[PDB]
């Protein structure tokens, strides 16, 4: 950690990895992450899982972790003394299971402890003693519960300490009897109780899947999500995290996030603004209007000078025409459309850096080029943001100081002709 | 850790002191010692107890440790909860004071942890989940257990850290239910899963009490156990003590020792043979005899060799005398008494190393005076073993070589007399 | 050192970073690197500068690092001492103004061995005793050595020490007295002493400049060195710096390459293949042919095979048409022209891992698009080399399994016939 | 270090350590101690001689170390070259032997340096560059050289950086001359630079010896130096060490002292008051009177209050005999003497803890002993300094509470009568 004062400069994208790191460092104590990771994580990929967890853990961070036994239990060692694994409400566990549940959580718990210090970090052996449980589901559900209370002393102790804390979903009810909590009850809790500024869930496939078969990399619930429940092609499993990831949203501050990664991606995922998974938060609302009255030119005269590094020529805002502007509710990422030859043309993208880690560029060029299937648009070739671009792009035409490019599906000799005006356009920002 | 293997080679005794530490650096994991800690000292020394446990850490060692709840739970928690503090069997609780319970020795249990850090340690907070206990008592006493299996999970796991794992008294049983388990059961059945080669006691009182008040060094419970649960001076609660002690030890092998300190005595005690405190172990048996011919001059020679540096000169068995020879069954102490002008005198104290710090040297010392009130004996002024000759005489006249002692107040008129003849006699060894 | 094997493997390239890694740990001790630095460097920016060795501390290599003195010496310390900075032969010293440099350069040694030290590294200062040197010169320059032997004790103990070397430009004779010894040749006989894998400097320009002052990526000298040196844009002193470091480069391994860079880049320019500075090696020679049967169509199978991880499909090659093929000597890197009415058409570009990292994929393109202005080419929606690609056309155009490029400006209306036709083309490779 | 923030409470010594840790790191830079190891160290006992330095080292201390060459160049590398090894005023160089001197003392500093690195420590190579010296002495000596100016450059980054600097006896002159320089008059040269609190001399033997074959504990040169000077039984070779190592602390600070221990009790040596070889202070002077009005009573209250931690009886002073009182200057340590039945009795022995660590208890009892031949004396059967006064006496009877002493050559029926009489005295001191 002292060894890692200035080991901040260098790395393949270094400069945001600062930024990411002095705001995890806004510790309170465990507030700083809730990682839930499953039964199967931990059998599948145990190393790559210490690595990730203990690598944090050498940066200063401390998150508290909590853990499932789906393989281990439900299958590995119950049905070995053949008990069988019957699953009602959402999981029963009648007495004769519990000595064996109890030995088997525990077992992947210490499996996990040792796995992050061999792994150069720190962790924390928590199988019992935070989750207080009452029981009323008796011969309903047989012996599992329900959480009333979170005690947080072996959690803040481990934190003081510099340990990732590491929980096992193993309750306890009032009088000390013991009980089978189910992994997502217990992750509610925890995130109610901890308020963390980030909740990572770290699975195998790493990050919900579009309906493409890529990564879907943000999600701005405020937007997206009545259309995501809505779709035909998101299954039953995906609304349910969906759901449920909201569910827990709505019980976290605006600045709280969930990540969906896979442990190798994790540092990624947290310490760049492009991430490396799903990213998903409660997100803000956004503006489609054709009225350039409406909108607070100031705010977007700031949103170019701060984006771009350069201000927007004078007079160019009351001169402007406008076919279509899209701006988020905090002027902090904006698409604003002109024409050009009657062709929908993309004058203005502008995203500053921390309005780009939380998606809002996305939900931005989204609605854009939904409203604008045949879009055509330019940008300097030393700009960052070509990457993007080329990825979204149907083709281009590069030369020595603009590059332009085009959506939808148009045999290049169609556009051909719109190309050259957009290489003709005077600057609409100096510099 | 590694910054350790020098900090100690120059200490006050710096020679004795690497002979301990490879001793107990033989890990197994948790074998090196169990240290009983009753509540009465984490409450009123909560800092020195947590040193002295952060010490052992620094240099590389890791103590198992249990705390009880004497001046806690079975008083301040519960002395204004009016349950008032029932004593039946041995140590009876109510389900309803039984949550009482859990969270009083879950406080202790991190205290320490915490103190533990804070003093530069490392330690690791065990509250519940290794004692599996049978709940055999029913009505008469309570929800109290008695450990059938012990479940050394969690210790295993801290040690590997290297990390004092800090037990508290609580259990399960059979089908979950909280149990409380008193210290000394606890402690017998824990020492008995380990197999320590140190049992360690921490209390205020700092050893046990001799005869005159002074500190009880050494117990030999071959030789010395009848002797003291027949003396009356000898206490009905520490004949008490004593007998639970012999339980503990008859279950571990012969070079397992129990010691009885406080906090800021106990590297003096386990790190020098001089000690500071009280050692008890089950030791060996001793003969007192007058026929030289009933003796091993073999074993005796090789003793003197080793033990003096030096060998005896010739002919000196055969030509010994031998009023009364008091030997170790191992013969790895001995002193042998010849007669000097009617006096008795001490020939030969032979003590090696290792047999000095069992207490065997005192041991054979102790029967030797007892037969020898009045007694005169002498030691070449380089003798380490003349600071023990100091504080064991009753005088003492000092030329350059040798120096004479005595004993049993002898109007020092008539000592004159025989401290002469003393400096007189014929070497029995060479260099 | 052990808390750094994770930290990397998750960065936005982490898996061609495992390589250098373990290429740069064939340690024999400072054989890794010898980093020349510029005195103007120390002064103008002395933290950046250190927080790049530093970095590589960390990671656990130990560079050998070599500074003058420019605007130090040979300026601040003796522009207001009145000896009036002479040059003559390349860089004299009279024998007054010798303690001047001494004091001079060792404290500028500390000023970066401190310097090294806050930004989290380790590092020793090596102002003088590795430099034995030969006075050649006498009267006409004054004081001024050249390397004979050079004592790698201190290095030797640095490097165990896991420290960099800071060594200064001061050396002995065969009797002691204190010589002047001017950088280059410092850095010349050091490299030829250690044999490093990577000679590295480092200057605030950040790289070498190519015709329209871009940074020039690599340099193959097997191919490039002669076109350099008559080449009329690349001026006198740019011409001399080549010349020395082919001569370095004469002496040491194939393997053995140089950088050129600033700081703020020596990361990314060590631990990634594309690099971020001006690449030089020895490389290889390279054969262009029209004629197939001049080429090794076996050796070719194995480069596409090896390159693309999918193999050519059955009698691509005695099917094969080829305009013009481009092959390096060692058949790891190929580019093969076909014709596509009328166009030149690109079927294959295969360059390996190792070969894109010696920038013999760049030398190969570059000799291909010098031979072939107008190119038309096309590529997998997501092979990775498209980034490089999209930097090299100056048009393309996207469909969901392949993209089509083009090069050589032409007025987007006539290519979007090949074009066609290019995406038409039955596949040469499978899955 | 934070590993030893609290692991300073409990070795076999617990409560002086502390104090002089905090007086030691009272650094400046590297004003902690100059410590001389002579070649014989380095060659005979290298691990030890390392863990020594190690160990200050990791404490928080900086020593900054001076090595010779004794054996390593007055042989094993200079008679290998037939040149024999002269010695005129008391050391002579021709330029032959310039290069072997060179190449062997830095290869006995990095012999150092790495065995401190393997021991644990950190340590920083200084062969060359802080000695700058003159010649003067060509034909006569050679070229050896006396020391004109000390740069502390290399020294100051070594104390920065936590690393014992580690010094090679070469020079420099004002020209760049290569010279040798002797390790007595270097170790001269740096201690008037440095000014050092603690001046060690490491050697084999392990400290100055007295008459009797015993290691000399202190020297107080106020008292000691001409009375040890004129000595018959002190032979040249310590007249020799007295009259440099005086020459030393004349130049230091009243607060300087010099340790001549062996590595292996260098941490008892400075880290206890008892030492563990011979100490050697400037000191100060003393009272010997018998005139009670001239002594200061008020402070001498003060003094046996401090020393004894419970006052002296009221009206002990004015009611009190003195046959002869010795007092050292400060009024830190004291001996008064009363008779008792015509016998010389020592009534108050008063040393304060500090000033038996500077040696002013034994400067002050033994003017006493000189003055009485015949003496009686008594202390508590539990005092600590029974030790010291069992290794003084030549006879010592005991009683349960008392226990009297005495000295000169009385056979026990001689002195058995005052004896009882000193057994009968009131306690002068209450408690
Ligand atoms: N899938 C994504 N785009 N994630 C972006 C992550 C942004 C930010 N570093 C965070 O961890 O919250
Ligand atoms: N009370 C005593 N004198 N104990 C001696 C202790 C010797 C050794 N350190 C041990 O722990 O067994
Ligand atoms: N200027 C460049 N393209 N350099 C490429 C660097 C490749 C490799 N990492 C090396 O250091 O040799
Ligand atoms: N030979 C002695 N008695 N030395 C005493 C040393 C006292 C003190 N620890 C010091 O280093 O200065």
């Amino acid at each position: 950690r002292q060894t890692i004062v200035q080991l901040l400069s260098h790395m393949r994208d270094g400069k945001e990895i600062r930024e990411y790191l002095h705001r995890f460092s806004g510790i309170d104590q465990e507030r700083f992450a809730v990682i839930k990771v499953g039964g199967a994580v931990i059998q599948d990929d145990l190393p790559g899982l210490a690595s990730a967890l203990a690598f944090l853990q050498t940066v200063g961070l401390t998150p508290v972790v909590v853990h499932g036994g789906g393989p281990q239990l439900d299958a590995a060692l119950e049905a070995a003394d053949i008990p069988t694994e019957r699953v009602d409400g959402l999981r029963v566990t009648r007495d004769e299971a519990m000595p064996i549940i109890r030995d088997t959580l525990t077992q992947a718990n210490l499996a996990l402890v040792d796995a992050i210090r061999d792994a150069g970090g720190r962790a924390a052996a928590v199988p019992r003693g935070v989750f207080e449980a009452d029981i009323v589901d008796a011969d309903k559900l047989g012996r599992v519960g329900e959480p009333r209370h979170i005690h947080l002393d072996l959690v803040g102790s481990a934190a003081r300490a510099g340990q990732a804390a590491i929980l096992a979903c193993l309750g306890e009810t009032p009088d000390g009897t013991l009980v089978n909590i189910n992994a997502d009850v217990a992750v509610r809790a925890l995130v109610h109780a901890l308020q963390p500024y980030k909740v990572v869930f770290l699975t195998g496939t790493g990050g919900l899947l579009d309906e493409d078969g890529d990564i879907l990399s943000s999600i701005n619930l405020a937007t997206d999500f009545g259309d995501l429940m809505q779709a035909d092609w998101v299954n039953g499993g995906m609304r349910l995290k969906l759901e449920e990831i909201k569910r827990l949203l709505d019980d976290l501050p605006l600045s709280s996030s969930v990540s969906i990664t896979r442990p190798s991606e994790l540092a990624r995922e947290l310490f760049t603004h492009a991430g490396s998974g799903t990213l998903i938060r409660r997100g803000e609302r956004m503006v489609a209007t054709d009225d350039k009255s409406s909108l607070d030119l100031g705010r977007l005269d700031n949103l170019v000078k701060a984006a771009f590094g350069r201000p927007a020529v004078e007079g160019y805002w009351d001169r402007l025409r406008v076919d279509r502007a899209f701006v988020t509710e905090s002027y902090r990422a904006a698409a604003i459309t002109t024409r050009l030859d009657g062709w929908v043309y993309l004058d203005k993208f502008a995203v500053l850096d921390d309005a780009r880690g939380e998606g809002l560029g996305r939900t931005v060029w989204n609605r854009m080029v939904d409203y604008a299937p045949q879009l055509i648009w330019r940008s300097r070739t030393n700009n960052p943001v070509n990457g993007f671009y080329f990825e979204e792009c149907d083709g281009a035409v590069r030369r020595d100081e603009w590059t332009v490019f085009w959506r939808g599906e148009m045999g290049p000799v169609e556009v051909a002709d719109v190309v050259e005006k957009a290489f003709a356009l005077p600057p609409t920002l100096e510099a």
